């Protein structure tokens, strides 16, 4: 029921203003932390900016600190993005998410296109590691990595999401090892603390499976999403 649906995307020239917007539902909208994640075409997740229930907390990413103003309308249930000084790199498709708590993504929206015009941006304080593509075959299991640089793992929860080629990233797997509700059993989430890594398991295959996967925690400043791991069915 949950619903966030994605506004405002359009074509833009540099230097030029533009605000995205998005409606949410089927939640109290105050009573949570709004973000807004980024992705150019054939590119991983992005970070971009970060927002608490009351408003009070607002986190931006390193690309876009001061160009971009994040902030919402809690009377209107409106979460919307202000954008400055549209450069070239910021073409990609902004998605609306819900955060359960800071840097724990659990709903996620449609998405809205926005292109700046008159190679992918890289990915990964601290940085993620993943493969950059495993594969197997049907009904056999595989492990994804994810290991974390700098800061402790366990301090921060962990998160999956699979994203298929032209859908919406879902999650899979919140708080390390927690499963949304209607996420498959086989999808299971473990930590190894002394590796600082985060694995993601998928018992007995499908080929459905095949879609991207990306990880991602969080520390107290800003959200990181890992580069993503092509997971090939054969």
């Amino acid at each position: 029921e949950v619903q966030l649906l994605e506004s405002g995307g359009g074509l833009v020239q540099p230097g030029g203003s533009l605000r995205l917007s998005c409606a949410a539902s089927g939640f109290g909208f105050s009573s949570y932390a709004m973000s807004w994640v980024r992705q150019a075409p054939g590119c991983g997740l992005e970070w971009v900016s970060a927002i608490s229930g009351s408003g009070g907390s607002t986190y931006y990413a390193d690309s876009v600190k001061g160009r971009f103003t994040i902030s919402r309308d809690n009377s209107k249930n409106t979460l919307y993005l202000q954008m400055n000084s549209l450069r070239a790199e910021d073409t990609a498709v902004y998605y609306c998410a819900r955060d359960l708590i800071h840097g724990v993504t659990r709903n996620w929206g449609q998405g809205t296109l926005v292109t700046v015009s008159s190679g992918c941006p890289p990915c990964g304080n601290f940085m993620l590691t993943q493969p950059h593509s495993v594969s197997e075959s049907p009904g056999k299991t595989v492990t994804i990595s994810c290991t974390r640089s700098s800061g402790s793992l366990a301090n921060y929860y962990v998160q999956w999401y699979q994203q298929r080629p032209g859908q919406s990233p879902t999650i899979v797997i919140f708080a390390n090892n927690q499963r949304p509700s209607g996420v498959p059993d086989r999808f299971s989430g473990s930590i190894d603390s002394s590796s600082n890594s985060a694995s993601l398991t998928i018992s007995g295959l499908k080929t459905e499976d095949e879609a991207d996967y990306y990880c991602q925690t969080y520390d107290p400043y800003s959200v990181v999403f890992g580069c993503g791991t092509k997971l090939t069915v054969l």
